[PDB]
């Protein structure tokens, strides 16, 4: 019974941490294959939650959030339950669900140059602090823009709240399977975000005449993308595992986090 | 075997004739017109929404034949009749259930009135002046309150429609969502939202002001009364789409907007 | 020596009361009312509106107190009514005259109509249903043609309006300039354009559709026939508004929104 | 009679450069104070046009641009006229007149620390490839908006259809006088453009708890910013010339470079 805890920097982790040990459940603590373990309970913010995920995914084991700090969508409970979640986390009552999760490839010359993967978004950036981007967007063999640009966001539901959102994407709920792609500061007409489907497969083509680009996955994992090569975006096979329980919904955690005038509401 | 064609009010003479030496029983619209087994017809998306009303009814595919304009619901062009009306009469052409809208207007509790879209579900200020107060509210939880001359609630395939406009994002046709536009609210949050497609879209609409309206598709409207709520979700009857290897929405749309796509490599 | 108090339908009669002291004539309304030196108003930007249409008419200054909501038309708040009074009888308050439209509305060259606007001309589409087909115009050149709702086209005051509703930039009430805002487009470009006071926006409306509404304020209507052009413009008489110390647009503004200013340092 | 002429990299350049010979008007050329000139020919791009005003501002004398390559906003005529314009050149028919320019200034501890200006825009961006920078706006004394960024832009109207457009700003006519503030990638329900008075006196503070920042005005001249210092930026005194002529009105240049579909006008 080996649990992989994870807190950001942070006091209320030893409480955790011995209570779990009480119920004869092994720990290890960190701030890197933390594997053999059966759960990684992490708490935090959302960029965390990344962090935490960024294990969990290769161990192939659930995840579940605490928030600490300030609101996060990616967290499942505060720490006002601490106890609640914690009861949850022995009695093994919690429910595991899949969540859709990126799969990214570089491809120059026809050839895989590159590999890495998102659980919440896919961001090409510019290199050069000045100039634009030349780029070309193409959904499913089609190509649907040509235009220069900060980027191209490419984004899980999940991370519709994040840099997406900040980008000019719109909203998405959680339990969606879709994919989101916002051109980044764009200078064309047309520049719209879409929302494909989970087995659409997206590909942006970084201009040959021009130069270099970045990719982070998460704000965490870079790699940068030569010239001239093809970032291609498709829905992996292998989903991060997410602890689920009775949490606040997402309507509720858009509100809270953004403070948006819910006043007049009636109900059914 | 029966086949009732829909147009706006030629190449038409053309499908009706080379569809009767193949002996098929063919009407013409421009009404629960049973029997037949499919609905061909030539027009705009505009003509194209009138049929799949009828199809709808029947309980039996649609396809259509951009005549005038370029239309994200049609299946082929003018220039590919024949192809098509070989399609037609082999049947071979493939049939794919499409998400359509369940709209219920409930006052006091109780169902007012009933209604379904395919495209859209846009409801409106009834007077030429002022703000329709609405609440939106997602699987019973509220998300916002604020003016606005209404709310659009539409499909993946009627994102291109009234809701582009609102200035929606585009979605994909096979794409299965709910996706919420405000029409011109005054917030500072007025940003589209979509949804899956269990998801529960309510739509509160303010006591203590005037009636609202809904227009379904562009056509079917009715009436809402202050302080009723508005109810859409995902209806469990769809509309029959006739399905051939045709432009991929993509095209469609790069072809609709002029976007250019110069420099595209391949792979 | 005569006033004009204004009202929707408390603290007046302490406007009127003290305002008599100083043996002042007071007229009271909710229509020429003219003789008077000012305007004074207790309401909302709504009731502003209104009073400002008479004090146009008489040629004299207006000003107002926001009683119940926030306001950006108003110069003071309901707390500050003798200090204001004050200022009202003692009339050392500037009369600073503020930009104002005129709407024309010309028919096979002949100006069919006649309007003027201090907040926004919003054109808009007449039936509930289809939509508007438009070219929009600045200075003798067109810069679009599309269909939409309508074009608002408002005053740095009013771009906080509808015009900021339909997703406008939020102009400055002390700057000259004319925004010009597309009203649910459907096009790629329908993005605010803002011009010169001496520009000259046009909108031509499609000859072959229906007959458009003109909306001056949100309350003085009009009737577009289609195929006719409506002709927006500096109008050279302006509405005298009464200035006062008061908060300035940017607190106003963030009043109104609740927009956040946490962590601002000073210089 | 000394001119100094501007090419790019731009052919028809001798030939110019001959024929102003042929009426006694001397000439330099370049592709730095190149000070006792009259006026300042250049043919390019606008992103020649700039380089060429930075030149032109310093001396103070007038600018006049020739579109080569592709279409430009600051362009006043094609290459299709060359005689024409060179014509006006000699004659000395053309109209001056002074355009709006923008004056930044960087101020650290009450203290001007840096100082630069701009024709076209003020782009304040964030350093570090990752992360978001946290940033309060002020308009004359009082702030909008306290919000985390990719930047803020500060653009005359000229500069509304470069990055400020890309951005998310709306389109201003050249003849117009006020200053467009467009929030980058803002994380914030509010974060739509605004346009305010020429004399307005607009200022971005930097957060203090937090990375640097730069600043590129006109995409050529930087200027790194200083945790918690703050930019202010006004209407600057001394104004760029501009050479006018009978030109193609803004409206027909945006409709080119754009292609916005004005089919269907009447006119009056």
């Amino acid at each position: 019974r080996s649990v992989l805890l994870v807190v950001h920097t942070t006091e209320t982790a030893r409480r955790v941490e011995k209570v779990l040990g009480d119920n004869k459940i092994a720990l290890r603590v960190l701030s890197h294959a933390a594997d053999g373990c059966e759960l990684v309970l992490v708490l935090g913010g959302d960029g965390t939650f990344l962090r935490a995920a960024e294990l969990a995914r290769n161990a192939s084991i659930p995840v579940l959030g605490v928030n600490l700090g300030r609101i996060g969508f990616l967290a499942e409970a505060e720490a006002e339950a601490i106890d609640a979640v914690l009861e949850h986390v022995v009695a093994q009552d919690y429910r595991v669900e899949d969540r859709l999760t990126l799969d990214v490839v570089v491809r120059q010359g026809g050839r895989i140059v590159n590999r890495g993967w998102a659980l919440n978004e896919v961001s090409l950036e510019k290199g050069p602090r000045l100039g634009v981007l030349g780029v070309v967007v193409e959904i499913d063999g089609r190509p649907v823009s040509a235009f220069g640009c900060d980027g191209v966001l490419v984004s899980t539901p999940t991370g519709s709240t994040a840099y997406a959102f900040s980008a000019g994407g719109p909203v998405l709920w959680p339990d969606l399977e879709a994919i989101l792609v916002v051109p980044n500061n764009a200078h064309a007409l047309f520049g719209r975000p879409m929302v494909t489907s989970p087995e659409a497969t997206i590909a942006i083509e970084i201009e040959a005449d021009g130069h270099d680009a970045l990719v982070f996955c998460d704000g965490r994992r870079e790699m940068l993308i030569p010239a001239g090569s093809r970032l291609e975006v498709t829905r992996c096979v292998t989903s991060v595992k997410w602890a689920r329980l009775d949490s606040a919904p997402f309507t509720d955690r858009l509100v809270r986090k953004f403070r948006l005038p819910v006043i007049g509401w009636r109900g059914k």
